[PDB]
């Protein structure tokens, strides 16, 4: 029932900059009430409220962690959603695959959940081999979805996941329209979000495979922000006259 539902990258998104994570959170902060606010990051849930904790984030409605893998609500985790993602997945086989690989290494435990397996991606090998990766999986018949971001980072996860979808589920979930909504990103796990029908600004920092992206698939919801990290929501914001 609010006038925006406010679907936010941290890092190099919300955060990266200071001056503007804080200008941004203070215009935020004298309207709390107009938006919903979500942080959809690659991060677990616990990785995440400790970035909050260092930089000061503001607190979010909703929090879409591990690439939306998972998403908490106040109450807490969603089961429906995992369940919803649990659903035909076979992370055992997947990641058999994926180990095979020698230009991958798995990321540290910490990082890997029910559903996220992930990886990183040799400095010297060749980024065809993801392709290689993907279509290796997708012919398992698993509904598998790989995303690679950052030139490194490889994350294999249901098809029903990754940001967009979170974002699109969150939708629905709080009843808002994707007029009204906007997300912001910079890199490969974000563009789940601009896949999404909701309105969108790519970060003037943005990473290389999201402007590549955006070359190709970029259209009139989209919108390149002039400014960096935090700045560049503010100034989507008055883009799309957002909270006009
Ligand atoms: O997803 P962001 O909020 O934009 O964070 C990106 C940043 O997070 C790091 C820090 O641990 O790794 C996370 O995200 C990647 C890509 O989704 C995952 O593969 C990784 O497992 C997860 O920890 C960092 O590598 C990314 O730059």
């Amino acid at each position: 029932m609010r006038q925006l539902l406010l679907i936010s990258d941290l890092d190099n998104t919300w955060v990266g900059d200071q001056q503007a994570l804080e200008h941004l959170q203070e215009y935020l902060g004298d309207r709390r009430g107009n938006f919903y606010l979500a942080y959809a990051t690659g991060r677990s849930y616990h990785s995440a409220r400790e970035l909050q904790k260092q930089v000061g984030l503001m607190e979010p409605d909703y929090w879409l962690t591990a690439v939306g893998s998972e998403i908490y609500h106040p109450e807490g985790l969603d089961q429906h959603w995992a369940d919803y993602l649990s659903e035909h997945w076979q992370r055992d086989i997947l990641q058999a695959i994926a180990d095979g690989f020698e230009a991958l290494k798995p990321q540290s435990p910490l990082e890997q959940n029910p559903w996220k397996i992930s990886y990183h991606l040799d400095p010297q090998a060749c980024p065809t081999v993801i392709d290689q990766l993907t279509e290796m999986l997708k012919e398992t018949g698993i509904p598998v979805q790989v995303i690679f971001s950052s030139g490194k980072d490889v994350d294999l996860l249901p098809q029903r996941s990754n940001k967009g979808n979170a974002t699109q589920y969150l939708q629905q979930h709080l009843a808002m329209e994707p007029s009204q909504t906007l997300v912001c990103g910079d890199s490969g796990n974000d563009i789940g979000l601009f896949e999404t029908s909701a309105r969108g600004v790519i970060v003037r920092n943005a990473q290389p495979e999201l402007l590549h992206w955006y070359d190709q698939w970029g259209d009139s919801r989209h919108y390149r922000a002039q400014s960096s990290h935090a700045g560049a929501i503010l100034e989507a914001i008055a883009h799309f006259d957002f909270l006009s």
